[PDB]
């Protein structure tokens, strides 16, 4: 009757109708309280929604900080790949996400990441970027798989390279059209950084 | 009623309710007519979408194919310049797009595409992650752009730690296009380094 029982009763409606259904009101119902009484945890919808993005990280994200020796390319790697497993968990965890700043809870985390990119030879813009540019990625590359599977639900002889390009497409979730531009923006940073100096 | 018709108040119902909003059902009352009648244009929401993300394309997508002489390179961020522009076009664009496949109509640029693509020296499975990664990537910024924006009325807090703080003043200074040409830029470099290892 409080606010973490507010996101549990909340991540499996998401689940259930995914981040369009979930409102205010059914969410109230489902808890079987009035609609101002949520209100005292869970403010409105993006409130609740910047806590759900939360908790399904601080679930389902078990890769943030970097291991002792580890390079900053394994370490974008590692928290693009635990980012997108993360996302990946809940109906709709991408659309959750979208347009969130980091939490109070976050901030020692995010504070970390951002100095030891600014350690490996990183200005704060640059190394910023390259973590924008990884988060951007892994959203949109979820968001499309996410939402892809879900039209197909509603959705019903082809030139060659199209053909073999969506055969590799359906071969898997995603996976290694994403690890590969992945790698391409890591080597890319390397480029860059390399540039730089 | 024909296409057109059904297409330019969609997209004027799109401006008007976004995404969330916009039903068969209000495009039936928007165009006056009773919903079998609309039924037979559009089916349902998803047939709705589909026909907008491909008209808006059409309309103001205006590069896909690249100039004879024109470096991969250069046609990767056109591709993605052009993309990210159509995107921001009218409400809620890029979660038109999401999801959806390319149509029979536009078949036939993007096997031109991805042949291109081959002829500069890609494996069709190369060009075709390159592509998608830099619509990813494009529509992740996008989205990241129009969403973040969307919820600003819903101080900045004084326990927030200084790079941090400093990041957050550096993504505001602008509408995202500076990360996003930066993280377009890189992704081309990253290619060409893959490009190069495999063709050496
Ligand atoms: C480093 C940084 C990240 C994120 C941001 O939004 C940032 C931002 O808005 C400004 C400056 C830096 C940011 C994320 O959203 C992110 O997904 C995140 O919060 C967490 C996480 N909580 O573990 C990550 O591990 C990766 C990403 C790091
Ligand atoms: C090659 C390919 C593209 C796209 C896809 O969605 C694909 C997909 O979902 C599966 C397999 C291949 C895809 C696009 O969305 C894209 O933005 C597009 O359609 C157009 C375009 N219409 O001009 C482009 O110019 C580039 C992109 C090509
Ligand atoms: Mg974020
Ligand atoms: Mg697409």
């Amino acid at each position: 009757l409080d606010k973490s029982k507010v996101i549990n009763s909340a991540l499996e409606l998401l689940n259930e109708v995914g981040i369009e259904g979930l409102t205010t009101r059914k969410l109230a119902q489902k808890l079987g309280v009035e609609q101002p009484t949520l209100y005292w945890h869970v403010k409105n919808k993006r409130a609740l929604l910047d806590a759900l993005a939360v908790e399904i990280l601080a679930r389902h994200k078990d890769y943030s900080l970097p291991a002792a020796g580890e390079s900053w390319q394994s370490f974008l790697r590692n928290n693009a790949m635990s980012f997108r497993r993360a996302l990946l968990r809940y109906r709709d965890g991408a659309k959750v996400h979208l347009g969130t700043r980091p939490d109070e809870k976050q901030y020692d985390t995010v504070e970390t990441q951002l100095r030891f990119m600014t350690e490996n030879g990183f200005s704060l813009r640059d190394g910023l970027y390259a973590i924008l540019a990884v988060i951007h990625f892994t959203l949109g590359a979820v968001l499309e798989q996410q939402e892809h599977t879900a039209a197909l639900t509603d959705r019903p002889n082809l030139p060659p390279l199209l053909r073999e390009a969506l055969q590799i497409m359906d071969s898997d979730d995603g996976e290694q059209a994403f690890l590969h531009g992945l790698e391409s923006l890591i080597r890319g940073f390397e480029v860059q950084l390399t540039a730089l100096l």
